[PDB]
């Protein structure tokens, strides 16, 4: 085909599962809350990972089309639009785990950044509350095996 | 296109890096030998899994060409063409490393089967001294960002 064939097809080659150390895969459900699985292939676990710029990017539920975006007070959600609030810094922590903070929300005094995490219990936790050396923060970017969700990919069908 | 470009495609959604527990991207290198880098998205790290059956995987070197076996001593190698020594069984072991044993290469007695693994050193381990409960065959399968490896994608281009 053409025109914007190309970075379309590179956007499924970049589909990737977030499996969050306290053991759950991150949702983002269509109703526009995130959450998590503890079900491997989820079918809003399927997230595409869009590489924005260095060591940030910004992470869109394939299923529900929404874009990982946290807010103001810490609060994770799923952007219809993508927003300021949707870019994420993706820095190594340990073993292949990232850990993902607000581009733009920080603790003015300390310098601290938010966080995207999920408690052990598997919902969202508050980002201003949650660090880097925690492991709710810690998220493995894992495969996605495409014949375990055919309905998301039928588009190169 | 058609014929065999769904079946083609696929594979490229099914590139991986086999990340063994003791430090090491698992590579095949052109000369067939297999070992290990410490090297995060090294070119011959990149392997496509095909998924044969149930349990049951077969890996390709992307760049190599070769596809991983097993042969009657333990030891790994690049085999040219699909063989019996090339199929292996794939199960869970614990937070998404799988381990990899020979599908027809067993101990007689015990009934222990071969392990896919390798040392602390990364040099290959002989496939019949090592075991499930052992680091040295953990696998953890991660996905390939085809930005980070341009000269193998370029077959969608």
């Amino acid at each position: 085909p053409g025109a914007a064939q190309l970075a379309h097809l590179h956007g499924i080659l970049r589909r990737r599962q977030l499996y969050c150390r306290t053991g759950f895969h991150l949702q983002i459900l269509p109703d526009g809350s995130v959450q998590g699985t503890r079900q491997d292939h989820s079918l809003f676990g399927i997230l595409e990972f869009i590489s924005v710029a260095v060591g940030l990017v910004s992470i869109r539920g394939v299923d529900s089309g929404l874009y990982l975006g946290m807010n103001d007070k810490g609060e994770l959600y799923g952007s219809e639009k993508l927003t300021s609030e949707c870019i994420f810094r993706e820095q190594f922590e340990e073993n292949w785990y990232n850990t993902y903070s607000s581009n733009i929300y920080k603790h003015g005094d300390t310098g601290r950044r938010y966080f995207v995490a999920l408690n052990k219990d598997g919902t969202p936790r508050d980002g201003a509350r949650s660090k880097r050396h925690q492991k709710f923060t810690h998220f493995l970017p894992r495969p996605v095996d495409p014949e375990r969700v055919p309905e998301l990919y039928k588009d190169l069908l």
